[PDB]
């Protein structure tokens, strides 16, 4: 194919932009954005919290960026910086967990606008293929 | 993937993460070509129709604005890749070259994933991007 609309990179970037735009708009009341929300989600995954290097790896962020994101979340008392008995941990507070729960509802609703109508198995397969790329290991 | 709480299942996150990785790779691949993903895109749109392509339709299909298009087509016309918006013999030769490079880049990410699976993802992305 010679058409632009068949360019898989073009399509990923176009659809990604649309979805993230809708998610950022939906997130407004939470004070969060896709990036800060993502960090909160990572921090909420385990009770002990997430390792800062783990966040970097997962999200492709520089240390300085992560620091900034975490600073923002900590200022709002959604996250606290903890130590691992020498790994730097970011643990969600109860409030952070409540906000994460609220935000997820909004994010899911936003995804729904674009994915409802597509068979779950088809969406699921897309998720799986993207996973094999975003998390090769 | 259903009621999952993992970021690794968040489809929006995955799209942007993979999209960003591919875009980065494709830009590197286009370096020798002198194009970027955005200029390349405009060249592609021009080569689509054997003769011609509008301007205001580009902003819509790229999700950008006329200003950026002007600059983009100017970059191309300045090299004689397009004539103000049709491609030149040259453009068409560069477009085919760039294509091989873009395809090689995509391959680094998608090789190993069965073609039917990748082809299907293209289909579903298309349905979303262009209903
Ligand atoms: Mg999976």
């Amino acid at each position: 194919s010679q058409a632009l609309s068949d360019d898989i990179g073009f399509l990923l970037s176009r659809v990604g932009g649309m979805v993230l735009g809708a998610v950022n708009k939906a997130l407004v009341p939470t004070g969060l954005r896709v990036r800060s929300y993502s960090v909160l989600v990572l921090a909420c995954e385990q009770a002990e919290g997430v390792n800062q290097r783990g966040v970097a790896a997962t999200m492709g962020l520089d240390p300085s960026q992560i620091v900034g994101l975490v600073d923002e979340l900590e200022e709002r008392g959604l996250v606290v910086r903890t130590l691992d008995p020498r790994n730097k941990l970011i643990a969600a507070t109860e409030e952070g967990r409540r906000l994460r729960d609220d935000a997820k509802a909004r994010v899911d609703a936003a995804h729904g606008r674009y994915f409802e109508g597509i068979p779950d198995t088809v969406v699921n397969q897309m998720r799986d293929t993207l996973q094999s790329i975003a998390f090769p290991t």
